């Protein structure tokens, strides 16, 4: 056959077009993944018959799908589907450009090429919101606040077009354009950020110009004005444009002012809310809807000033001696600017652009030129060693962080980071019994191997040794050998003895305790696990107890002080299937039979619906701080940030606006539930001051989404400030968009690439030993450390310490008194319109 | 499951091969690659069943498929279709020998197992060439010419056959035949090189000897005979012979004379060069058709001598002592050999080995053992220690120069190496927006992180910096971090201020400059970015200006002496969907609307019929001198070649041979479009003397084509000696050839391999640091030069200068007053033969 | 005796009898390049305040006698990576004339002082016997 | 074995070697006067050779560790370019295993007296007044 790797991957695109096919064909009404797919494999079958141009292609493919054939939310997520394909006269791309246009689609054509039946149009069965949609004020902002403004006549005396962007310094522009160079001087037009103004030939058009700000330095275009803005380059410029002949002519009446906040003012350029959000993303008051969550996040503040965007294109700001700046030394250029970016983190949802820097995030605010542009600070600079990421439209998140994984093959690596997830903690030596088990990694050579495993894998990586130990011999081994923390299990033992001698190791190490408590309650009852902890710092996994723990009760250590508790994700949130799973999964797991009545009685006292509807409301109120995966352990590598909205999407169904919400959005606990992947885990696990938010100081470990897949499939995943992994189409095709889009692994992959953007976190007695030379490891380490003087108080946004009983026979639980209660969902947003499977 | 890989692999196979039976079920007449799929799936399928022998699938595979239901070059492509399956008794291969057959297949087979309906006969709708076809005049060579010859009756006392090869010394053959051995002295048989005579038990046949040649020097086999040929060593030989009891009979009466050019000597040995050209492939004053196009190779010399062709088997020439030498030290061994290959390179269309040492093109010529053959230089000696490569029937090219890269995935790479691409030049960062729209990696961190990133990689690297700058500070900075060039782009300006600059940076640092001009005409008409240059070095991309530049007359820097001008691939050539194709492209990429007039007067100015079709003829004549991908930003990174070709094909098609053409050749067409893609990349980017052709001293990036797929799909790509990527069948079959065969990834890309046989290519200024070291490069790293006195005149076979003009209104492109026109072609070759989508 | 001699000038070679004329001479009688308190080489006089800091010398020989067998002259000589990147007049071309851009003296340019000094190539030895490592640090 | 090996003239066997061979590479030898035209000339000193200089002293020798160093690859751990090996096969030794010095004579020393008797016999030998191998050869 002599496949090439695109003749591969579009047989892939084709076997998902058919599965599409064979589903639309029984009725289901196709989802958003498999809406594209279809569309996308008809037109290159359409191709391959040979009959159909390129533009007949553009008009049938807009046919095959009808809103009756497809979910509520796909004519809201799909804009365009593109492929490309050998037709008679070689490749050609394809967009059909909004494809969901009809009601009914022409179903014989969607079929074509299946030999499927085409349906009936009576066997698809019959309100929806749209996922990420923009909420704005009906109202109009003003561009360019505060300047010197002119209105000049503007002729062309060219015979070939001649079109002028927002920043260009106008009296730079083509000689052949005819106006008062003198009063263009130091001024640019007044038009929205990154548009332009077309002179086609002979054309006359009235302008309107403002002066650039900032120091008011001209640079670049033709250099007829080259310098700071004053009276004696003014002169200079002016002889240089009759000396060079550029056209000048004098309007000595045009009409002259400023531009202010004002509805009147004939100088100023407005430009709605709604507009504004589509250019550059959404701005101060504006809302945005989470994926096709219920959750919607207001911009609490935005650093632009409206005019001055970042927005990098042809005819657009970022362009020598206009956004791009020519005054500054080279070592300040930031290495990376995300433009416009909505950050949503713990500590606010802001708009801002994203300065990037050795790796580091080096500011946050308002990036360009201060030549031209008032409040850009001395590191927020865009030089010509500046590349650009185009964040407006897009949310930005700090990577999320999963403290519970096990090491168990390599490919939950590969799932998590096409998820969003840049920093993983846990234990494991690959699928041995011993780590399908437990977060461990036993022993010191297990340690270096998996520390020399790792060492290209652009992700930051803590390893957790064995803590179930009585004595400290061993423990004090496997931390120097790089053990960042220690997770007791009741699989290796969780008794009293091993506890109080794994934290007292802890005490010494400045490490991590994570447990996973004696669920036969064989050597004693939870208070008798919380008497061992003596008061220290300790993070119970899952603690709501499915995952396990203390039967029924673990939960009860949500209301401790000196707790840092995290759920696995699985139980998120309490759904109507969720019982019935974990019920069986937990009978597999153990090896146990419905038909030995202790057995099953093992099981019901382990899987319980009512601990779990408390964990619901527990996370809700921050009573439980952290989420994490238990990955292929009893829970799902890929699903740390998605369960994360689930559980917020569920409680805000139920119970409404948290009372520290405002009613207008929901942004305390969409700050409270991102900090449980993101700040929290860091914080537990000793390493804050690195990763786990978006401020300045820290690695550039950011993610970007579209809203309308927030929390579900990102965009593109940076590491240490450059991309490790992204959506991206067809590699051969004309463009990165056409089908088949999947995540994939960037240049962060290849070489040794992978540890120059990342940090192995081990302890202190590690790092004093410089396990890293010892073990030859190109990636950073550090030490974690500050983890032992830790409370549930230093966890962000999740500090509530409820005093939490459980009911001994029935399960119930209650805080402070009061009934846990919540009912199971049916459904949950984050699933259904966007996997295939 | 527990699915191995290969049982991974067939089910991709048997994927494909249902994709190749629906398309059969609707009357679609399957392409070479879809009857491949399906005869090898349907071969799967009957083994599946249990009830039918290797013998039985055979025979039926040769009846799934008739010329009816495939294309008319599909009975020419396919010989074989090799398989292997789980048959009751275990893995078989079975090989399906000249599948098509008949004129109607057996449609019930070729649809079994799929449940699809029979398609009726008459569904299949209604001249063409042999794609790499060879036309050889009706004639007979002659063999071994010029040497002593004697006929001698050798008779086999042996009790088990006897074979004995054309290159094998005569008296030193199994002792069981008897002979004159005296007369045998020095002498091999006068057969076509590699071929054998058999001796059955008790047979007798005369046979013609030859002389050895060379130095004459015996060496192997039994040792009877070992040294040189005289006199004293032949009757030591003869002492050996009885003292041995090998069979000798005097033939008193054996004709003896020489062999010599005379149709009528007896001692002569023929082959017709039809026959020639199976075994050896074709030699002087033969023609090749390039893959299915209309373009004819004719090679225009031959270094073998005929008789002593280097061909590596079983009873072959390359053999201890035979074409194998044992006379010289073994540090000149080659370490592998290319036995022979036709040479196409824009130096010539010759036939000769290649001799590979060290990774570099040690030698073009005779290889061989200089002890028993005439013409072999001693760099072309093949010793034990050296590897073959068998070339004989394949045409052997430089690999291909891509010097429009983005780097926008890593998968891109993979996709240009498996077409034929082994060196890239461009700029990125990974999918940034910067790096999307332009040919640049901005910062110094990001050119040290590319250079790690891609150091293990089986290809040459050049990274460019952003030379959109009016101050020459930061350029300095990332040209010293290793940009080996710079991109002007308008997205960041290409304003005549930048331009000079960046130019004047230039000429200090010995790089060179790629520019995207000002599509808007901004700052000034094209002749103010003309005038800008100064006279100075500078390389046009996509210079026809669809990929961007001045609207509309950008093209005539075709006409500028200064200017090294490329086309990017996507308007290569003007075909029926070329305009609607390329409008919308455009408008997606500018984010453009339909209904605004002033969006689609920009995007009209900028795709022009006319400017395409003036860009055919351009290439044509020569005046473009340079043809690169544009990967992903309005590009193709697997097609620089093939878009190559089918723009000489479709000239050709159009306008007859070229004024400097034979008539009955396309000799020179063809070396000026290979120059395109080979010389003139490195050339303009000042690494010509490392890579870009097929000369000794070079880097042996080599690439081997069947003429059948000359230019779509290779068989092996050759990354500094060793073998990167090649096509390979099923890892676990019993040969290297049974379904699926798709281009994979070969030794030469694991381990840090890649690196040791690749050149990353940075400026002096970086290489006076040594980056290489800085940054841990395992790759070789070298400094480009000689790119700043460069013109026009220096583009190998593309030194055209036509003044060009471009009339502003109607878009009319003239060259020295003559109309520039060709009509669009409805199709293209080197495409629906080929390709699966 | 303040910056080594100039053209027409002959210098005695140790206690030999012979005599090295200087064939030429760089500098700008005026604006030699002498590094010291009060002295030339300081920021924004004769140390460059507006050129790129990639072009800075690494290290700038002051008023050098050069004696090699292309001549015997009188100059600067400019160090850049390692190698002698210019041959001239040195400084600050913001305050002296004939400062080629290839000679420019900035903050991160290191000192040695030439005046009344001779500098030549390092000897090369082509007939040596490595017979122990002493005689390495004896030649150099 | 190693070619660790040791040249002497017989006049100088058991003092001043001539020249010390490590690995097969001279480590150390006698050589004069680095400046003089032949390598005998005082002064004559033993004198350290290329065996000592950059990494060579590595590539000629071994560092010799136990098994279980060897097994966890301490060479590479410790960035060690000297050859490691384990030693081996030392718990089964006795004193027959001493080549040539084989000798188990039953001991006995009196506590009072401290003479030393081999099976029964007295060890006596008195002292000597001088030496070989000192005052015809050491300057101190
Ligand atoms: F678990
Ligand atoms: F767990
Ligand atoms: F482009
Ligand atoms: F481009
Ligand atoms: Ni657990
Ligand atoms: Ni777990
Ligand atoms: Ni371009
Ligand atoms: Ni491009």
């Amino acid at each position: 056959m002599k496949l090439s790797p695109r003749e591969v991957e579009k047989l892939g695109l084709h076997n998902a077009g058919y599965l599409a096919q064979k589903r639309l064909a029984r009725g289901v009404r196709l989802n958003y993944t498999e809406a594209v797919a279809l569309i996308a494999s008809q037109i290159m079958e359409y191709a391959r018959d040979g009959e159909k141009t390129v533009a007949q292609l553009m008009c049938l493919g807009q046919h095959l799908l009808g809103r009756r054939q497809v979910l509520p939310a796909v004519p809201h997520l799909l804009n365009a589907v593109q492929v490309e394909a050998t037709f008679p006269d070689g490749t050609k791309l394809v967009t059909v450009h909004d494809p969901i246009s009809r009601e009914n689609g022409e179903l014989q054509e969607a079929l074509f090429g299946s030999l499927l039946p085409v349906p009936s149009l009576d066997k698809f069965a019959e309100d929806n919101r749209i996922p990420g949609e923009i909420l704005c004020e009906d109202e109009c902002l003003t561009l360019n606040i505060g300047r010197k403004a002119v209105i000049l006549k503007v002729t062309s005396k060219g015979d070939r077009p001649i079109q002028v962007g927002s920043h260009y310094h106008f009296i730079e522009v083509n000689p052949y354009l005819t106006f008062d160079r003198r009063k263009a001087y130091g001024m640019r037009l007044n038009i929205a950020a990154g548009t332009a103004v077309r002179f086609e030939p002979g054309d006359c058009k009235s302008v309107t110009l403002v002066s650039i700000e900032g120091n008011k330095v001209i640079r670049g275009g033709n250099a007829i004005a080259d310098g700071p803005v004053n009276e004696t380059n003014l002169e200079a410029a002016m002889h240089a444009v009759r000396s060079k002949g550029f056209g000048h002519e004098e309007e000595k009446d045009a009409s002259e002012g400023f531009t202010k906040e004002d509805p009147n003012c004939p100088f100023n350029t407005f430009i709605h809310r709604k507009e504004y959000a589509n250019k550059y993303g959404p701005t101060t008051g504006d809302k945005i809807r989470l994926g096709d969550t219920n959750l919607l996040a207001e911009i609490e503040k935005d650093y632009a000033l409206y005019g001055d965007e970042c927005v990098f294109g042809g005819g657009k700001v970022i362009r020598d001696g206009m956004g791009q700046s020519c005054g500054h030394p080279p070592a300040i250029s930031l290495d990376t600017v995300i433009t416009n970016a909505v950050i949503i983190d713990y500590t606010g949802i802001i708009k801002a652009d994203i300065g990037i820097k050795d790796g580091l995030i080096a500011s946050i605010g308002k990036a360009g030129n201060p030549d031209i542009m008032n409040g850009v600070f001395s590191n927020m600079i865009i030089g010509a060693n500046t590349e650009v990421i185009a964040g407006e439209g897009l949310i930005v998140t700090a990577g999320a962080i999963d403290c519970h994984v096990h090491y168990i093959c390599p490919q939950l690596v590969y799932e998590a980071i096409s998820s969003g997830i840049t920093t993983l903690v846990g234990g494991g030596t690959g699928p041995a019994a011993g780590t399908r088990a437990t977060t461990c990694t036993p022993s010191p050579t297990q340690m270096r191997l998996m520390l020399q495993s790792t060492d290209d894998l652009p992700l930051n990586f803590g390893f957790t040794g064995k803590g179930s130990s009585s004595k400290p011999d061993e423990l004090h081994e496997i931390i120097k050998a790089g053990a960042m923390g220690l997770k007791l299990h009741e699989d290796w033992g969780s008794t009293p003895a091993a506890i109080d001698n794994c934290l007292t190791i802890a005490e010494h190490h400045d490490i991590q305790i994570n447990i996973h408590t004696d669920t036969l309650n064989e050597a004693g009852f939870v208070e008798h696990s919380i008497a061992a902890f003596k008061g220290r710092t300790i993070h119970t996994y899952h603690s709501e107890g499915a995952g396990g723990g203390h039967a029924p009760d673990i939960i009860k250590v949500c209301g401790i002080k000196n707790v840092l508790p995290s759920s696995t994700n699985p139980t998120r949130p309490l759904t109507s299937n969720t019982i019935d799973e974990h019920l069986d999964m937990l009978m597999v797991c153990h090896h146990l039979d419905r038909e030995i009545p202790e057995d099953l009685a093992f099981a019901h006292s382990r899987i319980r619906k009512k601990t779990i509807a408390a964990e619901d409301v527990l996370n809700d109120i921050g009573a439980i701080s952290i989420i994490s995966s238990d990955s292929q352990a009893m829970g799902r590598v890929g699903e740390v940030i998605s369960r994360t909205w689930q559980t917020a999407d569920k409680m805000k169904a139920q119970t409404g606006p948290l009372k520290c919400d405002s009613s207008d959005n929901d942004n305390f606990r969409i700050r409270r539930y991102i900090a449980k992947y993101t700040i929290n885990p860091a914080i537990a696990n000793g390493f804050s001051q690195y990763v786990g938010s978006v401020e300045v100081g820290k690695l550039a470990d950011l993610v970007m989404w579209k809203p309308s897949f927030f929390g579900t499939k990102p965009e593109m995943v940076i590491k240490g400030g450059m991309v490790a992994w992204a959506d991206i189409g067809d590699p051969n095709a004309s463009i990165p968009t056409p089908e088949p889009v999947k995540m994939r692994p960037m240049y962060g992959t290849l070489g040794k690439a992978g540890g120059a953007l990342s940090i192995a976190f081990v302890s202190k007695a590690a790092l004093d030993q410089r396990v890293n030379v010892l073990y030859g490891l190109n990636k950073r380490v550090e030490a974690v450390s500050n983890v032992r003087k830790l409370t549930k108080l230093d966890m962000k946004l999740n500090d509530a310490l409820p005093e939490i009983t459980v009911d001994p026979e029935s399960y119930t639980v209650k805080a402070d008194g009061k009934l846990l209660c919540v009912s199971e969902a049916t459904t949950v947003p984050l699933s259904r319109n966007y996997f295939l499977f």
